[PDB]
């Protein structure tokens, strides 16, 4: 319990592979992927994920899990100003990279909420 309360130190390192992605949309759909996926169905995106951001198998599940938790926490939470979001983050964890992040939340937030708070 408490998987809403706060993403984990292996999270955010998990989040940092995205920072190996070849472009913004490959993160952007990332995040869509990994919100709408089961934490049990994450499995069927690893070889996309791996390929796309040449990571190991390890790194790819990691990044999944770390991502599908942020997309549900932000949309059970519904964070959906910027500074609700910031929020979220440790001081050394890369600056455009969550500015990125923060950015994905905020373009799905709204929808997300909505398919969430429905289940």
């Amino acid at each position: 319990s408490g998987a809403m309360a706060a993403l984990t130190a292996e999270h955010f390192a998990a989040l940092q592979s995205l920072l190996k992605a070849s472009s913004k949309d490959v993160v952007r759909q990332l995040c869509q992927e990994s919100f709408s996926s089961s934490a049990l169905g994450l499995k069927k995106l690893l070889d996309v994920t791996c390929s796309s951001l040449s990571v190991t198998q390890e790194e790819a599940e990691e990044l999944l899990q770390a991502l599908h938790r942020m997309t549900r926490l932000v949309a059970f939470r519904d964070l959906s100003s910027a500074e609700a979001i910031l929020a979220l983050f440790p001081e050394n964890f890369h600056q455009n990279l969550k500015n990125l992040l923060t950015k994905i939340m905020l373009e799905h937030v709204s929808t997300w909420r909505t398919e969430a708070q429905a289940n």
